[PDB]
């Protein structure tokens, strides 16, 4: 039958799409996490400076 | 008369038809179940996949 043939082909394409979809879902989560981490980092270094306050003294021996 | 021999010739032909009918009867049954087996096997083939979840890990020694 054309019917019995079509069922087997139909299942195969669905499974392939399902597996591909699962991979995309997992892949997208990792990339999103990495992008967030970069921004958190950037800000940090910018606000971490140091100043010198006062004169500079030399002790002679 | 021919009826005498006619009857004998008639009986022979029906017996041959009976035996042929019996053989084709059983032969058709075997073909069906053999045909029935194939479609069941094909469906189980397509639905038996496996996928990797997570990430691969190497244990050094």
């Amino acid at each position: 039958i054309t019917a019995l043939e079509t069922a087997i082909i139909l299942i195969a394409f669905v499974v392939v799409a399902s597996v591909f979809a699962f991979t995309i879902l997992s892949a997208g989560t990792f990339s999103t996490e990495r992008g967030k981490e970069a921004v958190y980092a950037g800000l940090s270094e910018v606000r971490s400076s140091i100043e010198i306050k006062g004169s500079v003294v030399i002790i002679g021996e």
